[PDB]
């Protein structure tokens, strides 16, 4: 008999924990749950407040993000998991790259549980209207750009937009990464120098909405692609459910719709894409090490998964079964494609484990707001990057 104590956030609007925890304490009654709730706002300032001084009160910590995953390695406050991954003989393979981006000097100290990564979301009845046909799960940027280029046009009620790249910079900045030759944590950021060109040519031609008007008017993604006036999105895995939801209620007015694979770079294969995680880790100073471990284990792994799955979250684990569960999902898209782009080839996190992740943020973005409303010149902008982040003290 135990009881597990889990850090985690949102329990009242985060659907799986619930059922993560009746799936496990249904295959081992002696195990028993304390959510402990900590707030999202500043979840990393409370976890590390929580594993202060050596407490042993919680067992299961729950990872929010990359910088959360760094803060804990750094303070110390979770187990190498290393040793226990080798053992159980867990396959890396279907989490698509990413227990390797989360290993630090040879030692992974979390179990990615979730992963959203980047796609491309369209809208069929765009496409149809204009005869072009839908997109492939083979698609480089520059396809990418041409078909957004046609499908631009219209006046009045016919005016349409290709393609909508969100004000935030990894639209414009993941493509640069798929390539595996550069991060944007380190050194250069010249390399993404064609990766603006191509970005601020689609917003000059008004094949997409201007970064100047999405910023004034705080227009989120979600909205415009709900108007039915957005061809292409690229975007996150998180909008599936949030689409299916909102053509349920009527509010996305774009019902007849796909995804595919995130476009490639020439020469990287496609299904090569960006994610965020979420994962779960053991407090060293956990007395139920044994527990804990074998929680974690089975709700990053195929059982775990399903759940997530079932709830309308990507799990971070990417199979034949986790996709036959998501594409079951009512609403989901029909076609063979979208099923397809489910799982990707490899994943990149979007930004590298890093202990001044947040500070290089704020010279990323800085620049690529100048960029985009053309304050600097795109060398500039890249040069303030390159700069701003080596001067990080
Ligand atoms: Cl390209
Ligand atoms: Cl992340």
């Amino acid at each position: 008999a135990v009881t597990l104590k889990w850090a985690l956030w949102d329990w009242d609007k985060t659907a799986y924990y619930k059922p993560l925890i009746e799936a496990y304490q249904a295959k081992h009654p002696n195990v028993k749950f304390e959510p402990m709730d900590l707030g999202s706002q500043d979840y990393q300032q409370m976890i590390s407040t929580q594993l202060t001084g050596g407490s042993k009160d919680i067992d299961i910590v729950t990872i929010k993000d990359v910088p959360g995953y760094t803060n804990l390695v750094r303070a110390g406050n979770i187990a190498d998991l290393s040793g226990f991954v080798k053992d159980q003989k867990i396959d890396p393979a279907p989490y698509g790259g990413l227990i390797e981006e989360l290993t630090i000097d040879g030692k992974i100290y979390s179990l990615p549980f979730r992963s959203d990564f980047w796609i491309v979301y369209y809208n069929k009845d765009i496409f149809d209207k204009a005869g072009v046909p839908y997109p492939t799960n083979d698609m480089t940027w520059a396809q990418f750009d041409e078909t957004a280029e046609k499908l631009a046009g219209g006046m009045g009620t016919n005016k349409t937009y290709g393609a909508l790249l969100h004000t935030w910079r990894s639209t414009v900045q993941l493509p640069g990464i798929l390539d595996g030759k550069h991060t944007l944590v380190d050194g250069d950021y010249a390399f993404l120098k064609p990766w603006y060109e191509r970005a601020l040519t689609l917003q000059k031609d008004g094949a997409i909405p201007s970064y100047a008007f999405l910023k004034t008017s705080n227009t989120h993604y979600s909205a415009l692609f709900f108007n039915g006036t957005i061809g292409m999105l690229p975007m996150g895995t998180w909008f599936v459910g949030t689409q299916i939801a909102k053509v349920k209620s009527g509010e996305s007015k774009s019902k007849n719709w796909g995804i595919v694979k995130f476009p490639h770079p020439d020469g990287v294969p496609a299904g090569t894409t960006a994610a965020q995680i979420s994962g779960l880790a053991v407090n060293s100073n956990s007395q139920h090490k044994d527990a804990a471990l074998d929680f974690i284990k089975f709700v990053a792994g195929p059982e775990g998964a399903a759940v997530v799955a079932a709830t309308g979250t990507f799990p971070a684990l990417k199979t034949a079964d986790v996709s036959a569960k998501i594409a079951s999902t009512p609403g989901f898209p029909q076609d063979e494609a979208s099923k397809e782009a489910l799982i990707p080839a490899k994943a990149y996190l979007e930004m590298a484990v890093n202990p001044n992740a947040a500070k290089i943020e704020v010279v990323l973005n800085r620049a690529h707001d100048a960029i985009m409303t053309d304050n600097t010149s795109v060398d500039d902008g890249l040069k303030e990057m390159t700069e701003g982040v080596k001067a990080i003290k």
